[PDB]
């Protein structure tokens, strides 16, 4: 109930919310059925339309009109956006040549350039090029301001998860909005687009930009606009707010458009019907910019034009049904669509088995258009696991497809030709970014980046201190003419030990054997120098990674590779090596097949042992620096040290061996040398963060040797490939991956074939940013380069996606 019989007289779109049962006039009142009786009459005028016409010029102010052409309108802040063009002989903003904005050009009393967020739903990246003929205002913004070829949304590439990530800089797993449809088990509540449940604050974690601004004394317009409020009224409300007195005027504003997403669903992304919505959005941009020019704010305001996600061709006849795979299809609940999420229909059943459900969904049809995963097995780059609202079973759906439970749900719940929500690396899901204003650069193209990074930039743009978030502050400094934020390298917490030869062979009882007993002062001073780090300039190209937590570890030097060896985890945290274009692949000599040698630098008690691997019938081992790449027969014995060994499932050894034996050489060959840093990752609670020792759930049997959940590698070369990796004078190029360490290869439906038909495809799926590896290991890479830190941060957030050109 609300006593909704007061007045909006003079309070249309008020900035502070009055609490019911006193009637409201803010743009949420509709949504609460709490507007005053006269809200529509006063606050939603429509008479005479949105544009001034010649005969309206200098009219008598008639307060009934939607907007004004009278003489006093500029001062009242409520002209139609084309007033000065039609009545004062001015030009439209879009017709003016663009001129660099070196400094903010703001009216007196403006303490800072305002920020206007212009967000567009379903605005696919390729609309920028493909609809450019019909979007001249947006095209001016793009080409005169700062723009990226595309911006990467978060997964799932749904509307609420993406708008709320833009507002907070958090992954959906952290902010809580994990889909457009959710069930929380602790709430026993369901969140959907339809309904009032979504209005409860309990769903929305993190700290959104409007709250960050308010707490630090920067005033915000409202971000939400009622569906029925026309775009023209939204623009005019923003322009009015910008005319308010200094102490009342907000500094941050948002506009939101339901287009082109609304039409995209009906007609597909490139439907003939799509041209008009794009014309309409452009016209709205034109109105804002003309309105700004009228108030002399068009060289004062920073404007962000930003989409939440793209749109893909999706039809009913491209639906996979779970009823075609499962016999017990009525015992499950599916969140359906462009992603699947499965849980038990009832938790008062103990005969429900996620493993048999997964088994029944794995590689069952030759052309299967989805793949099941336990959520902790999803590619780490999606950061989609660490929330109770995300079901244990997940289905990644092929682009262009849907998954549904039964056929009845598709004809009793074709409508659509477009949808979105797929893996965020998919081209059709990419969206847009343009920054225009005094704080952004002039006519600048920047590389594609992730939408998680913008919260930090918007905080910079408003002199705010960002709440803790998943952006890497400084990674987008290159978008900005002038920067609030100067990033600094985090301090190393643990410094290394540099052990020398301290143990005799016979002190070890590791159950290891090696055929190494075959014997010169030339090649003896030489091997000493190798163990003291003479070749370290070659294998450690960007300085040793810094360890950012308290621990105990040793640097180990070798001819071919250097490592940071953890005495706590009994294996390296990182192993670093350079393979030049010229370098040769050899095989492991027959006599050295089962060779594992004690490391006389490292005590028996801080070593692994071969016996545990013998007793453990599931678990074998591999090496971080590959024997296959040893520079000499003599150097190869180094690769067999117990300190280079790591636990590996035989199924995973197939993946690993193929990478070390075939792929490193190929990359070296294509990229003109590569530097490789490889190591273990432990993330048993799937939160994307390095596990402490007391979190490890699995050990090689009868030992203290912890089993990694994943193995990473970071592969760096010179961006200018005419220079070799080991002699690069400019920017770097990197690709990385975090491979799940799995006892089977069920993920790859083709794994019975040769490694050359499936392994690379799997690695591509599990591509990662260096930054994801930093979170997962507590290491910090690229500490010693010739490059600026902002550029390095940008490098660390790069993701190699393996998609073709947008
Ligand atoms: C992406 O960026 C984000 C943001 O920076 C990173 O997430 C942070 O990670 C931190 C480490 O995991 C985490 O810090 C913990 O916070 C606990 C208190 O948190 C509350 O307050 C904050 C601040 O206002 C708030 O953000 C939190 O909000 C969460 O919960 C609400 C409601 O439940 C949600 O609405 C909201 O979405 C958010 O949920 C998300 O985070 C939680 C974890 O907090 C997840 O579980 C959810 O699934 C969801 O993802 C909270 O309201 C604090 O109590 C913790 O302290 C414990 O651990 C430390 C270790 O140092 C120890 O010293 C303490 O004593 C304490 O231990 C005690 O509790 C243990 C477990 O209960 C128990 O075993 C012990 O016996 C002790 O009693 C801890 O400091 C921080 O909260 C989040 N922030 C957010 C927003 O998620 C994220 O890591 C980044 N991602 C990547 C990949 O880098
Ligand atoms: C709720 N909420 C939100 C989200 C929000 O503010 N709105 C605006 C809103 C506020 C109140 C009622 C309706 C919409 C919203 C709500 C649902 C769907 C889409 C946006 N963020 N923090 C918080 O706590
Ligand atoms: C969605 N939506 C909005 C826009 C909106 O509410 N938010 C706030 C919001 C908060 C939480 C979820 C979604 C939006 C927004 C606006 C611009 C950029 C980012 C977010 N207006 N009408 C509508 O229907
Ligand atoms: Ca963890
Ligand atoms: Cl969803
Ligand atoms: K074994
Ligand atoms: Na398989
Ligand atoms: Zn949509």
């Amino acid at each position: 109930w609300t006593a909704t019989s007061g007045s909006c007289k003079g309070r249309c779109f008020e900035l502070q919310e009055v609490g019911p049962p006193d009637c409201r006039c803010d743009n949420l009142c509709k949504s609460y059925s709490s507007c005053c009786h006269d809200f529509d009459e006063l606050c939603l005028k429509t008479a005479r339309g949105w544009e001034c016409t010649k005969d309206r010029c200098g009219e008598v102010r008639n307060e009934e009109n939607a907007c004004h052409c009278s003489e006093d309108c500029l001062s009242r802040g409520d002209c139609c956006t084309n007033y000065q063009v039609v009545c004062k002989g001015e030009s439209h903003w879009v017709d003016d040549d663009c001129e660099e904005i070196k400094v903010p050009e703001c009216p007196a009393g403006f303490v800072r350039p305002p920020l206007i967020i212009f967000s567009v739903d379903g605005f696919r990246a390729s609309y920028m090029k493909k609809g450019s003929k019909v979007m001249p205002n947006i095209e001016k913004l793009r080409s005169c301001g700062t723009h990226a070829p595309y911006m990467r949304p978060v997964y799932p590439t749904k509307t609420f998860p993406n708008l709320y990530t833009l507002a907070t800089g958090l992954y959906p797993e952290s902010h809580g909005i994990v889909g457009n449809s959710m069930y929380d088990p602790v709430f026993d509540a369901s969140f959907h687009l339809r309904g009032r449940e979504k209005f409860n604050h309990r769903w929305w974690g993190g700290q959104p930009l409007w709250i960050t601004a308010t707490k630090q004394g920067v005033r915000a317009g409202t971000f939400f606009w009622s569906v029925s409020i026309p775009h023209e009224r939204r623009i005019l409300t923003i322009l009015q707010w910008l005319s308010l007195p200094d102490n009342e005027r907000p500094s941050v504003y948002a506009f939101y458009s339901e287009q082109p997403d609304f039409s995209g669903h009906k007609y597909g992304p490139f439907g003939p019907e799509m041209t008009n919505p794009l014309r309409e959005i452009d016209k709205t941009v034109g109105q804002l910019m003309d309105g700004l020019k009228q108030l002399r704010l068009h060289r004062c305001v920073n404007v962000i034009f930003v989409g939440d996600h793209g749109m893909e061709d999706v039809t009913c006849d491209r639906t996979e049904f779970l009823s075609n795979y499962l016999t017990n299809v009525d015992d499950i609940t599916l969140v359906p669509g462009t992603l699947g999420r499965i849980r038990a229909k009832s938790i008062n059943n103990s005969k429900y088995d996620p493993k048999t459900i997964i088994a029944a969904l794995t590689c069952k049809k030759p052309d299967q258009h989805f793949k099941p995963y336990m959520k902790q097995h999803l590619p780490k780059r999606l950061h989609y696991a660490n929330n109770r609202r995300i079901e244990d079973i997940h289905l990644l759906v092929d682009r262009r497809w849907h998954v549904a439970r039964k056929p009845l749900d598709v004809y009793k719940k074709c409508f659509f030709q477009g949808d979105h929500g797929f893996d965020n690396k998919v081209n059709s899901m990419q969206t847009v970014f343009v920054g225009y204003g005094p704080t952004f650069k002039y006519r600048t193209k920047v590389p594609p980046f992730e939408n998680i990074e913008l919260y930090n930039v918007m905080c910079d743009l408003l002199g705010l201190k960002p709440a803790p978030n998943n952006g890497t502050h400084g990674s987008l400094n290159h978008l900005l003419r002038t920067n609030t934020f100067r990033p600094t390298m985090p301090d190393e917490v643990s410094r290394p030990n540099y052990p020398g030869i301290m143990y005799l062979q016979s002190e070890f009882d590791l159950g290891c054997t090696c055929d190494d007993k075959v014997e010169n002062k030339l090649e003896e001073l030489n091997k000493r120098l190798h163990t003291k780090g003479s070749t370290k300039e070659r294998h450690l190209l960007y300085g040793r990674p810094a360890v950012l937590y308290r621990t105990s570890y040793d640097i180990l030097y070798h001819t071919d590779f250097e490592s940071g060896y953890s005495e706590i985890f009994l294996m390296p945290l990182w192993t670093s090596y350079t393979i030049s274009k010229q370098a040769e692949v050899s095989s492991i000599p027959e006599h050295l097949t089962n060779c594992v040698r004690p490391d006389v630098r490292v005590s028996p008690g801080f070593s692994q042992n071969c016996l545990a691997y013998k007793n453990d019938k599931q678990m074998s081992y591999g090496f971080l620096f590959p024997p296959y790449l040893s520079s000499s027969p003599e150097a190869k014995y180094d690769a067999f040290l117990v300190t280079n060994m790591v636990p590996m499932y035989p199924a995973f050894k197939r993946v690993w061996a193929y990478f070390q034996r075939v792929l490193v050489k190929k990359y070296a060959s294509e990229r003109n040398g590569v530097n490789v840093i490889s190591g273990p990752i432990f993330d048993y609670n799937y939160d994307g963060l390095r596990d402490t020792e007391d979190e490890i759930k699995q050990y090689v049997e009868g030992s203290s040797i912890p089993v990694p959940t994943h193995y990473y590698s970071i592969i760096t070369s010179c961006l200018d490939f005419t220079q070799p990796a080991d002699k690069c004078d400019g920017p770097l190029s990197v690709s990385s991956f975090i491979l799940p360490h799995r006892p089977d290869n069920d993920e790859s439906c083709n794994s019975s074939e040769d490694e050359s038909k499936w392994v690379e495809e799997l690695m591509k799926m599990h591509t990662a940013r260096v930054r994801d590896i930093e979170h997962l290991t507590g290491l910090d890479f690229y500490r010693k380069t010739s490059r600026s830190y902002s550029e390095i941060l940008t490098l660390k957030t790069y993701l190699h996606t393996y998609e073709s050109e947008i």
